[PDB]
This record gives C-alpha cells, structure tokens and sequence, in this order.
C-alpha cells in the first residue's frame, strides 16, 4: 500500500493475541503501546520527547502482524498518550519514504 | 527520493537562508523546529508530545525547503528534542509512506 500523509497513517495491528490501533510513525526509534501484558521477560527504559519522559517496559522479540505483514522485533510498553509502530518494526515490512 | 528507515530519516532543510538538519516524522502532524528567530508575527499553539503538552511559537506562511523542495506553511518554533518535519509540510512535498 502507498499511505497518504493527508490524514495520520493510522493501521490496525495484532500483537499478544490483541487487536490494537497505531500509527505508523517514522520519527518514533521504537514501537511504543499502551499499558498492555506480553510475554516473556523485559527491562525498564525511559524514552522521551516533547513534554519530557515516560518509563516504559522493553519486551524482546514480540511477534506483531501489521497490514498482512508478520514482523519480529521490540515492543516498549508504558502510559503512552498515542500507540506507534517506530522504525524498528517498519523496516521490517519494507516501508518506506517516498517522495 | 526513496528513504528506509534502518536509519533516522533525517534530512537537510533550509529556512531563514540556513541549513539545519530535521527529521522527517509521520507521527508529528505539525512542524516543530528549534528555537530560532522567524520573521512577522507569531501565534499559541499547544502540542502534545509522549510526556505530555508545551506551548509553542506558531509562525504560518514561512518558506521552507526539505530535501531540496520547496514549500511555504506553517512552522512551530519551540523545546522540541530535534527539528521535526510534520505532515502539515510532508504533504506539501509530496511524501507518502509505501510497503
Ligand atoms: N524512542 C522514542 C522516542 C519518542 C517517541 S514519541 O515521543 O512517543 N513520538 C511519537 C508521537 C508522540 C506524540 C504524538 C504522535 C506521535 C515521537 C516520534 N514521532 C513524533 C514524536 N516526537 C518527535 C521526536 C521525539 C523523540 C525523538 C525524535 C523525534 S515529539 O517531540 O513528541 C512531537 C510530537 C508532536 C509534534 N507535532 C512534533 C514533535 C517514541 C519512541
Ligand atoms: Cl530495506
């Protein structure tokens, strides 16, 4: 799919047996959720942006399926004001760019 | 351009004469630069970013060059954690996202 910027690039994902909304975001360096369980062990990181920092949990290599596209990769977990899917898992389905 | 994402996707844009470099980011709606000195008047405008919401400085109508299109709209000036390249202006150059 070629996704318009008109409007939020908003995509529906599968991830820990849920069905949740995200944005594909390429200014994110990590997908970021909402408070959810995932299997598994994690460990605590803080990211931040505009308004400062939150903590978050770090899962590893948590299956999530985006548009049809199964991908692997790290999932931080924490009271995020906005679910995104960051580069680390849009590399994974070939997104791109263009322009 | 094609642009992955393995890497930020960060480019060069030129305003006021000069040569900053921005992130492109599908997850801003709006433009955030840096503080930096903007000609005519400017307006509030509040944005909300993962550690919650900032004023910030509107100026609209501002020329604006990325990745060496142009493009004339409106740029936010405040405590942003690198200059961001919104939708409002990724639209304006014609950028999509594709996989
Ligand atoms: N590692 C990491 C760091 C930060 C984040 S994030 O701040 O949640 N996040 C997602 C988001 C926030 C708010 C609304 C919509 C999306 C970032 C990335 N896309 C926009 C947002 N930001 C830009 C950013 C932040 C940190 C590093 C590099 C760029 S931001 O500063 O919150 C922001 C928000 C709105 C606008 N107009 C401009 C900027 C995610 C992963
Ligand atoms: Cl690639």
């Amino acid at each position: 799919p070629q996704i318009t910027l008109w409007q939020r690039p908003l995509v529906t994902i599968k991830i820990g047996g849920q069905l949740k909304e995200a944005l594909l975001d390429t200014g994110a360096d990590d997908t970021v959720l909402e408070e959810m369980s995932l299997p598994g062990r994690w460990k605590p990181k803080m990211i931040g942006g505009i308004g400062g920092f939150i903590k978050v949990r770090q899962y590893d290599q948590i299956l999530i399926e985006i548009c049809g596209h199964k991908a692997i990769g790290t999932v931080l977990v924490g009271p995020t004001p906005v679910n995104v899917i960051g580069r680390n898992l849009l590399t994974q389905i070939g997104c791109t760019l263009n322009f």
